[PDB]
């Protein structure tokens, strides 16, 4: 199919310029001010609109069973929800249990996604335990399964948690094979203790998710894993950065030149922990994720500043909705509320509103934090995350003068609730092109299950490893 | 003239890729892996080399008379020195005296440069005093003389210094007309006192330049002007950032979201203040600039980290050589040693060595800090600072496997001394193309005086002002 | 010969708390011991279950001061009285001579207004509102001849009280040479001026403008600047009314670098938020208008208290300067004309005990530190004051760590329509206040003659600051 | 009845310096006054032009300790002797029981080795090198029955002394419940282990490897971690051998947040740089090998001293643990086998006076603070020790602030081939050292019987830490 996006302003992370885009066979063919095209192309009037690269969501949890609940959205509904939301790539999480096979898990997961995905996708494999079998499977996945990031956890003691001796080996292992070490940095011993301590104090509502794990526990673990990583020479990538404290640790480490990357979520960048104290339990429970939204009023504002600043590089949804019925399995015990929020569809709009409209960052940084930096790190740049010739035609015609008001009653993503209910948004995708096809236009979604493709991710992503390799010379 | 750069790796600030570049009529026509060209083009074998955008030097002082000495290099020798050094644009400084006309100064300066310049150029106008005539001339220069940055000074009391009441008005003035406020941030009252205090203590050698103005004076002024600027809503740009303290102030301000930009010099990023204590007075005096190179051993290393980090955005030469004979007018009084160092030719190589080879930043960040960010801020991006079609053909074929050892006895820039004497460098330009002509090849310079062009700079540079304007809505 | 015995108390000093009796005779503490063998005829005070602390010293009060076209409600009598009922036995006054006017003249007017009227011991700061070499001269006169060892400077109140950087440098140099303490109120005055007009021009005229016009970056800035100046001139610098997290960190940092910085906050800043400037009643919002303003950020008071406990901040004062709502109202249409002043001389000890000690931020011994001892050390009166030992002045309070009183305006003896602490449930109450070895407040009953109190000449070169500084610059 | 009068001195305590005489009888300070009316027969000490300071207390000594397969050169006699000649009148010993072994047994072995031999008063830390509920039990026994109120934990010495985070949490919880002080040596032990093997594998085997293997980020990390743990468990945490700028800032920050953190550095860390690990002679480089190592950055010592003056760091100790060059040499081919130990018990007071007081970083009163008073407060011995007042123990030193001695190994009485301070021109020298109201060192002549010194039971719940903590957690 031939597509021409006429009269737009192309926005990339470096600059915004008046140009048309001509797409043929899944690929951006031309980007120029006035394009001589053979006709019979679908023409899109993009006047007064921005032509941005399609969003990439570096943390989604479609079809994941976590904490005894299975995520409401499968790989179809999830990718669909993404595309309607202006996201044209999603990275999945694979969380194999302790003492189980990473490769087997990866394959189960590929089996669940390939037939069903609407947009391109890739996967993180979680390293939940450590033995010589695991190092082996890591190597296999990188060498020939198109995996270049692994997700580790410093909390979920006795479930996902890794000991410091293990992280050291795991990070060493990642660096050797050219992977990216994603770590979720909370101190798991103190999280375990603080949970029991809170239940024993008679604290059982959703607010306990906060009281049990105050930000010092994040700040601590974050600082620790950065040190480990810096010792092992492994690039470390921090997920779900939730707090001012943790954010500063990251800031500092970066200035010292430590190869630290970092990612927050939409909810963390925009919402406060006050919601855990809302009158309805259901409402409080809808916001339960980890690390939790922080009570301090200034935290969201600050995380957004850091995001604009590149202290935080990437914003993701961490999409993992559960129903209020599902959440309710912890109505009497907060520790049994499964950690998950709904966000895959809201990310682009919510971020545009609070980040761009709110004056914290320009439209170009918005591209940076929503697609470009992701693409660079995943090793897909500029094939994705940029509107230039040769690129994959993952393109969104973005309307900066829109009307939508977020409501759960109109969302196409899973969950009883939307964390952004009633939020007035001026960012809205009008058209979403994925693989050089229009999958969403006029508010109408149209796409076959399985149209999307797994995108093997190449090891040793240039944007992290090229300096590391050089710097290890001077040692 | 038609030029083809065959077999290079094109390096831009975002990525490095194997591509040819075809240039015709001063403009980059094509960038692609295998290019179908009509012959009779000059072919350049760029195999195994990097094809970078030509450097932009945001602070040069050609033909400037400062502190009773006139800079050794005129606009011809300076631009020549740049081009041999891999720099294809220079921004000049205009420092009109107190109670004198900015426009008149700007014209004298244009008169001195236009006939003589080898590469494209632009100018900063210095605002050394403040009255209603000055606001007027500022507006004139922005509106129709292609000026969009002004240089202010917080030191040089009774010469260039501006009072806080004046900075507030000047910054307000800049913001209204869409300019960039470059400030040289040292506390001028304390500098004055500390100079006299040091002379009175019998300290008269070059080391006095340090003892009289320790870094707390920079850190202070820097923090002050950022606050002023943030109050006036004016983007503030810090020049010659010399110190860890000052660097932290900047770091912090940035995280708070304050629209602060910043630039260091090559000497500050790579050399220590120890040189002021060298046995030869001449040698010590060659390094006398302000703010001075700092004694603390860790400062250069740290400024480089910040540079790689984007705490510091831009590296410049601040080229202003003087002869040892000229310097000597302060042999008995250090305060009368004119402030100036030689660097226009060394910048690219010295930075490549300490920054890239030294492992602090990749080749792509190197482009960022040496051309791209400059171009964005000057409002010339991607016309300059990037290798893409449409761009000005300011291109350098950079050799990353070179041999040169820096010596004064072979430099083409002014000065008895080179601050980097004996420094072994692996970065060297093989070819320098300016305005789609080859001006330096095989170690041979070839270019007519006046071939270069003043480049009117457009006000309201998108990279700073687009957020500012939006953010002022939420206020 | 008045004789007093304080039987069965726990003596609390800043170093430790121990069970001891105190015997006082002739204005002086005679004995401190567990069981005391004393000559009779003595007023016995049963201090069982109570703390016997040094009387409070309030390093910033503004009695009888005319400021911003209003005159402080409390004169020197009512003020000192208010202090004593509040557990404060010394107050340091502020003298603010206008620009181009004589410091000495001002100091004397002030002595004239206080000496006949004061109920407790007192001393004065003299404000250096301008600079010529005449001022240097008068500075020297006051130190050498008038018992002054601190001077108060301002970096804001442009065109009123403000000093330029060239002037501060000379002023601080001057202080260091005569052995004085440089108290600076650190806000950037140029940006304060601009931000005030910018806010009025934006149509912001209610009390909240006191905040919008001078956000904490302005304090942080000036604070950092005067510390640098001071460190260059080798002068000990003392920061007043520290109001913000930002400023507080600047101070923290400077201290760790070894810069001779001291610092003081107010009770209101240590305990209250700027949210009060947005209360519905204008009168209420206006009652809290001081500078630098209470900050909106919820965490600020908590943090300043932590710093206080930590010695980032050394001293807590009232900065007592009440005005009536009628008086405040002179800025009903323009917030810049609202006079800067809050009521606090009587609440300081109790409010601080509650939020600081009861609230778990600091122990009872640090509470003495920040309410009397450090003050005494810095004023060069230690251990003559700020400590319960033999030889000390009998400025002593029998403090009830238990009893709770609810603060109300309707029962206070200090001036002001309002109490910033209305309805605040406070632990901590003085039962007895002894000043100059006489009981001036007992059973909730005040009894004292005007003029009973005495100016206390303050000696230059206070050891606690100058001893290091002297060794420092003896050698580089 | 031994009687001593110290005539014509200036008594220096941590709060102030005043001209006073001291009269001692029966191990106790009887009177402190300007002119004293005393019964004769007394040994008179002419202390004119000298300071009469409390005797030093050294919170970290390792006499008779066998560590890393070497036994410390000084036994309890030579050690305490070395202390006294150095102006130190109390030492706190370290007891390091092996993993799975009894703390009480270890404590007793140690008491057995010290009681008959010690010249000055002493106490002990017990090291908690492992964790089961038996250990909790023994902890309780030692506090309740054996005069122990501090325990020493390690986050490094993996497989030797190291404790896991789950264990620290329980250990700290345990300490807080029995009212003890948790001393932690904070380096990340996993990264230390790895970095040591990584350095040996890189062919790095000289003393400099002690630095390369454990750069300061490892200290900063562990330090930050144990403070968090401690703050969660509500236990007061006390950091030992603080060696780095990074670590120091972590501590600074934590303190400002109000976290109940205390901290101690060593003399070597406060005054010397890691450049010594690169000296040509291996023996010399090896003499400085301790942990955490002296840091290469030139600014570190200067900064730690500033922090010490500032109370970011509270206490300075020797961490005395000499070994001979022959002994050190057991790691001539492998730096990881060089035993960690430096000589310092005798130099501490003089070296600190020189760099701290003479050098202008802190006054004479802070010098007492960091060398005796704070120690005494934390050990729960204040003002029985660490202060010259009546009732106090007569652990008193007549300190000569003037006299200069040049430090050499060839004249020291402490153990070790080497002095880290060789050739250092030091002001500051004790002329007379009185321990237990007896003169043990005068005229450069030591005179004292083995066993004259006494173990001093240390009471739990030291007020200076626990009084706030108790109020804190009584309320949230
Ligand atoms: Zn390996
Ligand atoms: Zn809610
Ligand atoms: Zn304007
Ligand atoms: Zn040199
Ligand atoms: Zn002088
Ligand atoms: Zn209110
Ligand atoms: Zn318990
Ligand atoms: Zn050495």
């Amino acid at each position: 199919v031939r597509i021409l996006i006429k009269g737009g302003k192309v926005v990339n992370d470096d600059c915004t310029h008046e140009a048309d885009v001509y797409i043929e066979n899944g690929i951006i063919q031309q980007v120029g001010r006035e394009l001589m095209i053979p006709g019979g192309a679908k023409v899109i009037d993009a006047t007064g609109k921005l032509v941005i690269p399609g969003g990439i969501d570096t943390s989604t949890h479609f079809h994941q069973t976590f904490m005894n609940a299975t995520c409401v959205d499968d790989f179809y509904h999830g990718t669909k929800a993404a595309l309607v939301g202006g996201t044209t790539m999603i990275i999945g999480h694979v969380l194999p249990d302790k003492e189980t096979s990473l490769v087997d898990a990866y394959e189960k997961c590929r089996g669940l996604a390939d037939p069903k995905v609407c947009c391109d996708y890739a996967l993180h494999v979680g390293i939940t335990w450590w033995a010589p079998k695991v190092k082996a499977e890591m190597e296999t996945l990188v060498r020939e399964k198109g995996v270049n990031s692994f997700q580790m956890f410093m909390t979920y003691k006795d479930l996902y948690m890794l000991r410091d001796s293990e992280l050291y080996q795991v990070l060493h292992a990642c660096k050797d094979i050219g992977a990216i070490a994603r770590v979720h940095a909370e101190n798991g011993e103190l999280v375990a203790e603080g949970a029991k301590e809170a239940l024993d104090l008679g604290i059982t509502g959703p607010e306990g998710i906060e009281i049990s794990r105050p930000e010092e526990l994040e700040a601590e673990a974050t600082h620790r894993v950065i040190t480990i990583a810096n010792r092992t020479h492994c690039p470390i990538y921090l997920v779900n950065v939730s707090s001012i404290s943790a954010g500063d640790v990251i800031a500092a480490a970066k200035m010292q030149g430590k190869v630290v990357l970092a990612e927050t979520t939409t909810a963390h960048a925009t919402l406060t922990g006050l919601h855990y104290y809302h009158q309805d339990w259901s409402h409080a429970a809808a916001y339960v994720t980890v690390p939790p939204l922080r009570l301090d009023t200034n935290t969201s504002t600050y995380l957004m500043s850091l995001l604009a600043n590149d202290t935080l590089n990437i914003v993701a949804s961490d999409h993992r909705p559960f129903t209020t019925k599902q959440k309710a399995m912890g109505k009497e015990d907060f520790t049994k509320i499964p950690h998950g929020v709904s966000g895959v569809q809201d990310r682009m709009s919510v971020i545009w509103e609070r980040g761009v409209v709110g004056g914290k960052m320009d439209e170009n940084r918005f591209v940076a934090v929503t697609s470009s930096n992701a693409a660079k790190l995943l090793n897909l740049y500029p094939r994705k995350g940029r509107i230039i010739p040769g690129a994959d035609a993952d393109v969104v015609v973005w309307d900066p003068e829109a009307t939508k008001t977020i409501s759960a009653s109109t969302q196409v993503q899973g969950g009883d609730f939307n964390l952004y209910e009633n939020m007035r948004c001026h960012g809205v995708p009008l058209v979403t092109i994925s693989r050089g096809r229009v999958v969403y236009e006029n508010g109408v979604f149209m796409c076959a299950e399985g149209t999307g493709k797994f995108c093997p991710l190449r090891s040793f992503p240039d944007t992290v490893y090229k300096k590391l390799v050089q710097r290890e010379k001077t040692l």
